[PDB]
């Protein structure tokens, strides 16, 4: 980051040069057949995986439940020894208001629909089972009074495309446009209707309330498109649930336009790309990412770039080019966590899926351009009298004057490790807390490191901060982050508890 | 464009903002049997192709058929200048396949483009500087306009890469056999290092392979395809390819369409005001008049946002230096040598226009005449209309720079 | 230009590293008894001058039309090669709302001691006025006992004299004197904190504005402009027949200063410091210099920084360091113009001034920052329509790419060259007209040098612009400018009038 | 500084917008007949002034022994009370190799166009007049040659060298004016060989370290061997003692480098500089010495004529009001005052003005440019003090703190945020009295004497230390209490670092 132009940081880019140990952004990966064994498990959180994504659009509560204790017990396999313990998330992912297909006719296994020949579309439940190439069903029971002639009708992640031709009190009948095979229970997209299912359904209450009774570290609320359907989520955990954190999925045209006011009530947002690039133009999705990193990095509110990421990796053993671009290119754009779908849920490479973000996460994060990015979030963040505010932005500066081989925060909330990184320093932020939650919820933030610390408070509070100091020194030598040569920079409070972070250190490694 | 900082530009960026209506970044599409026929290439054409690539990794008999199928469905549009859209023709060669620098086959393939009359050859492992000479060699005093374009697809053509682009005219980042030859995580550092490269040299870069692979079999792309797009045109990729989606795929136009449609919505996306600035910034104090012409056209189009910037131009040179300070306005540059309008595609933002009027016998009224061609083009696609302001380049050197109205 | 820091810009520079032959800011001297002879007066052209100030503060009309008579004839002795003719402005500086002390008594010293503490009575009573000692102290302003308050300060003689007022009375003011010193007689007064209620305009300014218009005077120096509705008065005494002279508001107190934006209304802008030091603390000047400046630049209007720069060279033939330093900084702030006063007009070194100012100014135009003054320029003037500012903007930009030696423009107002001068190339700007009196006007722009052309108009466009290009080719020959295989940008209109210059060439020298 | 482009942060400048209190830029007086009782000195510091100079080109050792005790008095007058007492460095100026002409026959006039003989031969030596000018440069025949520009009292007289002889000279008036007594004399080009550190220099600069002087400006500095030599006199007794070495002639300008290198600090030197170096080129010298001493982290000192007229008036000129603003606005760590308070009539009008110009004009800079740029020219570090204080310039303008309160003992550590600039003060806390007096010497540094005794716990010692700074600062009205201010100490006693930031509320 010392070219004075970003052309000339972009020449000397060197594939040569190796990079950092220390991997910065978060890796996301969505839970399913292919991951759900402890075994598996074990190697996912081995190779990288920082939160467990538990999409529930499918499944009951018990075999989530399940899926919730293997997760954990892989993850206390290696709590044994605090150094090299690494904290896993787990975050529930709600079903939300979707729109699917009933199942195709036993007769069959799937149907062909060709170009420009006529479907019904009907609400009478004598078919939900009988779906076929004249007749399909569907679960939105209202979509008759929200469609029009001409309207365009997606299906099964947009492959397939219908246009109505007649709008009946109980049918549709539409044009077949883009032709394709139809399958079972696939996924419908109304783009451009004014869809009036619930932002939270009864099912998904009662899905949060379960999340909260399984104290999941996270929700991925779906399909959100404007402030109060966040401020209904947050009522539904209530204060037994209030400090989960929401991650709005932003996902039709409506979120996008509404973001900012999505963004000041939710804790994060996720690019859920998949529904997005069918809601509006697939064109126009590259845009809507870089405004939500840019806006997020701008707020210092967590932000995940989600979904096909990794496609192709579902069938084989190394990705598209494509591919591995846009996993750099998130890191680039300024994303907090990466994630992945169907290639860990189902595919059959899910262990490659997640080695794989993390190389490229790990090359990206060297490429970035530090010299502009800290100079410009410098320059739009407020001038104020918050002591933890002052010194997270002092401790910055100074790993990069110093090249520190990480930047140590005692925090309790997490607060004040989520204050250094909204500055993005170069340097892994090692987070030492003794609150458990906290140590998952700190994935949320790039760069941080969070160490889980289970010794006993030190009733001498000098003695205490010495000691929670010198598990991030251990920790930091054990993974190679740095060396007895090294500096580092370290961050404590004058106080015992939360809001109390006023102390920078530049402390050589002992 | 005009936000302070980068962060504030991305902060800005809207979906519902629609581009302007020219598309800067050329399309190169391989032929083969998904597309050699001519009524598909017709569509091909009409939906954005600029390039039709021919594979001499697989006889001369079927290349020879395909490029005759190009020029016809090329020329079923000459019938009105207004509108003709040229399009070029390019040889990839084998190279060593399962080494010589150049093969016997490779140059009998590149001795065949020459008769041939091809605008373009993508040389395949290109690993120094003596591998393009022994390629520039081959193909001689008859191919001597050939544009060379290097591709970069193995450790040593990126070890070796400042060689190589010097004694190019052009490069392909080529990342199949790239992303095999060295880690696929190292990929984009690869490509963007070479975009960057390019862009400070004012020499053209491609950037192929696999960009909307799952096209292939998907009449939609995933959403790591369309980001892949876009952000190739963002780093600053003057073409990018489309490879098996064109070839053999079942959906070519398709694929075409969407090529098009990011590569403009990128274009938008540009953050101007400091890639300006660092082109600028990153190149030398010049004697050459038409180097200063150049930057001080583009310059002038930033200030009046002109509807284009009209160069007249025999080589191309003239219109290659406007190219490489990257305005936003279309660069129309008219001409009437049609292998110069052919290879202006390999140049982002250039709208090549062909004359094919008589030479006046007075310099002014050819000028003019040349111009006023330009003019009709722009109202006719849309470019601008009457009355806007565009920038007009004219002349052994295009020295001279007008502001004028659209007529 | 070429560092990517301001300091390292200057580390890089050089006093060994001589400077090109053309200097591009003016200068401006004021006319008196040391410097009104056609004798000198030609010496002051060879030396440098390039407007001639007339401060009509003293003298009758009939001094002044000589002095004007004796500049034009000193001008015209080099008309016969119009190659190396230098057009020479002529400036009317207005009187104002002056406020003077009368004549010392007769029979004391010429200059009267006051003594710190001492008693001072200030009084309007005709039979004093010239019997003025350090008893009593006749002024000519009939109405300061109205607008001054007990309490208030008056200061005496270039704001070297301070009195503080103790009683108010009929015809008179009792003070007492806080700084002292030797006073003289006819010494200007500020009343820096009073409502002064002179007129902007009086009838002594209508008869000198409207003499300005007889006698063809190029620009006004209005003094004392207080408001937008001043400079409108200005400009309706010049009326019709002096409409093309450029009025030039000279902002010297503390409303001047405030109403800056509505009064730059104007052509131009002088900083008169010596006033505006008296007015306003002293300490403050250099700020509202570089304001003014600063947004006279940001305007494309021409700014003078006058008063003191070499003051102690109206007794010394070399200036102080102090004084060196404000002129090259002068120059650095953005200044089109400086000037010079009583160095020129009564000293002993008139000359010696004026070649001093002119050998700065050349080392501060070296020194310029271009790379950042060119950018930011840019960046804060708006996108236009206007044919004519894409072409100028596109000539500065062509002229640092191929460091011209000259940006030759053809102009008949001025306007396209003074388009060219808002952002500030390096390259002289060789503005070649017919209209001898924007020949003159063209100084009051940083880097133009006007040329006036003698030849007699040739039947066709095309031959008439290639005759006055090749002239321009030849002044910048034969002045050191460029020479031949040099390459300069010329600039030229598509058809014959102001308003269509379009057209921008990048040429060899012949 | 919130101005996206300086060109905006210039439009923006408001002269109604008051400035803060502290004033970060120290002023230098030149002490002489005009300024060396104890009773004027006490209201010079009063007005402003940090460090008292002393010329040895004049006076005796006892001169300026009584100088120097005069100043210790009126400073130590404040000593009573801490927490005002302002610290009051001395510095020693040094005669260096001047050409000086003896005494005439009391004035003489002299005329263009005459002829004036200069001669070496030491009879004429106090019989100077119109026609024979005696100078005490023995080789002067050696290294003018015919034709060669001869200058003299502050350049305003000149001559060119028309004859050549072994003891003499036969020179032209070029421009007159009224001669006088003991004038100085310059020689630009010519190469003169006379020695950087004279005998009466050595004399001089060990009696400086007898006197306890804490700074040296060495005169005439050419050369690294010379400030080497300068530094060998000075020898371990005076190893603490900073050398500022005086840029005023060519070579030093060629030479600046390898002199800034092996310097303590320069001073810009403008009265000979301008004479040796033609007058229209010292503000690139200036500017230049100011931006190389400002990226390397040396104090940098502009000198001489910033209030020249001054010395018989009690307002200065427009144009020095602007020199002095835009020495502040260069960079300059501090600026001078010599005749104006040496000799002239006016010293506290003179000092006053300074110190209001500085303020207003340090409210002026363009921090956002300025620190951006202090901090891309400046190395990566591995030292810990000095990433600490780059963090901490960079906390104070994230919370526009009152103040950064530094722990010092030789005072490096607040020399190392000083250069970064901060717009706040910085209070350095020190119980090393050379150590307060140096400080002057950084811009930004406001230093404070403590003279508590040691406290045996460290960290008791250290609060002590901090809650002085804050009672100072709260007393001089920089900061008031709930205000936040940004506190430097160190971590581990006896560390030797100061590696410890906290952002506190004032008590
Ligand atoms: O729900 C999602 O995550 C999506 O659509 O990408
Ligand atoms: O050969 C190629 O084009 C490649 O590997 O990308
Ligand atoms: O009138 C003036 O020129 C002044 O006050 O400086
Ligand atoms: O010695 C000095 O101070 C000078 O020459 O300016
Ligand atoms: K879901
Ligand atoms: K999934
Ligand atoms: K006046
Ligand atoms: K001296
Ligand atoms: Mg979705
Ligand atoms: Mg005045
Ligand atoms: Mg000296």
């Amino acid at each position: 980051a010392m070219a004075d132009t970003f052309l000339e940081h972009m020449c000397r880019l060197d594939i040569d040069d190796p990079p950092i140990t220390a991997r910065n952004t978060g890796i996301i990966c969505t839970i399913g057949p292919a991951s759900r064994s402890v075994e598996t498990l074990k190697e996912m959180i081995k190779s990288g995986m920082n939160v467990a994504r538990l999409n529930f659009s499918h499944g009951t509560h018990e075999y989530h439940a399940e899926t919730i204790k293997n997760v954990r017990t892989a993850t206390e396999s290696f709590a044994s020894d605090p150094i090299l313990y690494r904290p896993v998330a787990v975050a529930l992912d709600t079903k939300g208001p979707e729109i699917r297909t009933g199942l195709i006719k036993g007769s069959g296994a799937e149907v062909e629909l060709k170009k420009g020949a006529t479907l019904k579309i009907t609400l009478d439940n004598a078919y939900m089972e009988k779906c076929d190439e004249n007749i399909l069903w569907l679960d939105y029971k209202n979509i008759c009074k929200v469609v029009e002639v001409g309207s365009k009708i997606y299906v099964d992640d947009g492959l397939i495309s219908l246009q109505v031709k007649q709008k009946g009190a109980d049918f549709l009948v539409t044009e077949v446009e883009n032709g394709g095979s139809l399958g079972s229970k696939k996924g419908v997209n109304l783009p451009g209707a004014a869809v009036d299912l619930p932002a939270v359904s009864e099912k998904d209450i009662q899905d949060l309330k379960f999340g909260v009774e399984q104290d999941v570290d996270m929700v991925f609320a779906s399909f959100i498109r404007k402030a109060s359907d966040v401020h209904e989520v947050r009522k539904v955990l209530g204060e037994k649930g209030k400090n989960i954190k929401i991650i709005s999925k932003i996902e039709n045209h409506e979120g996008v336009r509404r973001f900012d006011e999505i963004l000041e009530a939710s804790d994060g947002i996720m690019v859920a790309r998949g529904d997005l690039g069918i809601e509006i133009p697939a064109e126009k999705v590259f845009l809507a990412q870089k405004m939500m990193i840019g806006r997020c990095n701008r707020a210092g509110k967590p932000v995940i770039c989600a979904t096909q990421m990794l496609e192709s990796m579902i069938k084989k053993p190394r990705p598209t080019r494509a591919e591995g671009s846009d996993v750099a290119n998130a890191v680039l754009d300024g994303a907090d966590c990466i994630m992945l779908s169907g290639e860990t849920a189902k595919g059959d490479y899910p262990l490659e899926a997640v080695r794989m973000q993390h190389l490229i996460a790990r090359e990206a994060e060297a490429a970035i351009y530090h010299l502009q990015l800290f100079e410009e979030l410098r320059r739009l963040a407020p001038i104020t009298s918050d002591p933890t505010e002052a010194t997270a932005v002092g401790a910055v500066e100074a790993s990069f004057k110093c090249c520190s081989g990480a930047i140590i925060v005692l925090t309790k909330s997490g607060r004040s490790a989520h204050q250094v990184a909204r500055y993005r320093p170069r340097a892994p932020i090692i987070a030492v807390t003794r609150n458990p939650q906290t140590a998952r919820q700190a994935h949320l933030y790039r760069g941080i490191f969070p160490v889980l610390c289970k010794d006993p408070v030190q009733e001498a509070w000098a003695e205490d901060v010495d000691l929670r100091v010198n598990f991030a020194m251990n920790v930091g030598k054990a993974r190679g982050f740095f060396k007895k040569g090294d500096v580092v920079i370290v961050l404590t409070g004058w106080r015992p508890g939360s809001g109390f972070t006023n102390t920078m250190r530049v402390v050589p490694v002992p």
